[PDB]
């Protein structure tokens, strides 16, 4: 289970007993500059987004970028059904009050927005629900082999779309020449939780959430 690919770097599966490195990796170049993690306190994730990120790991859905035995790129993805708008909302309830209760509350209006499998009539999606690369090999295209990875990957799982949030304006430009298509913006001044106070204040140029699909 070993993709090559650019120099030294080699595209692996994360087994099931290997998520602490995936997850230091993860606290060292994803988490810190993904906005909603940044656009929400403290820095650090919680206890149960780190947990969350890892259940995709039974899935074999998740691919890490190998340089000297070093994880300089993850991409974390799991599948989800038309289910899953009720699941993601009563998640946000479960954990509301918390920095991953305000990251929740936004990822489930964006999934009760989107409704994939019933706006494209398709059984199941597999959803990105992470992407991150190593400052120091950024601009290779690593972003790009680990998405091409996760849609081989659904395809052989039988998924007709590849779904992802980009949070993040760099990942909605590789997804772009990717070929992924825009379904969804919510941009993040207009997000409030109940008491009025807007939930994400992210770094610019990440002004919204842009949501992309790729029809495999
Ligand atoms: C999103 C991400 C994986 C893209 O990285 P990547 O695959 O290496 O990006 P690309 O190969 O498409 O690079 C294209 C250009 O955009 C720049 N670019 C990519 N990410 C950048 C970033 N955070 N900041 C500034 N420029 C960036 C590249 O450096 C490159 O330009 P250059 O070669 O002239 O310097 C990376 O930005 C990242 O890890 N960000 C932090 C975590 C995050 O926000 N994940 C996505 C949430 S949706
Ligand atoms: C592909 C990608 O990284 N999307 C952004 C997901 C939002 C952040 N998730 C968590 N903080 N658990």
């Amino acid at each position: 289970m070993a993709k090559p690919i650019a120099d030294d770097i080699v595209v692996r599966q994360v087994d099931v007993g290997e998520t602490e490195q995936l997850m230091t990796f993860l606290l060292a170049h994803y988490y810190p500059e993904e906005p909603l993690t940044a656009g929400t306190h403290p820095p650090e994730p919680e206890a149960a987004d780190k947990e969350f990120l890892l259940s995709n790991v039974p899935f074999g859905t998740c691919f890490v970028a190998l340089h000297e035995g070093r994880i300089v790129a993850a991409v974390v993805a799991g599948p989800k059904d038309s289910h899953e708008p009720e699941h993601m909302a009563e998640e946000a309830r479960k954990y509301a009050g918390g920095k991953w209760g305000s990251i929740l509350h936004l990822l489930s209006a964006v999934e009760t927005a989107t409704d994939v499998c019933r706006r494209f009539s398709v059984p199941s999606c597999l959803h990105v629900h992470a992407l991150g690369v190593d400052p120091q090999l950024r601009g290779r295209n690593l972003g790009g082999r680990l998405m091409e990875t996760v849609a081989q990957r659904g395809r052989d799982l039988g998924h007709q779309l590849v779904s992802v949030d980009c949070t993040s304006v760099y990942a909605a430009r590789l997804v772009q020449r990717l070929g992924y298509q825009l379904i969804n913006t919510l941009r993040y001044v207009d997000h409030l939780d109940a008491s009025g106070q807007q939930v994400i204040r992210p770094p610019p140029p990440h002004e919204s959430v842009q949501t992309f699909v790729l029809h495999l």
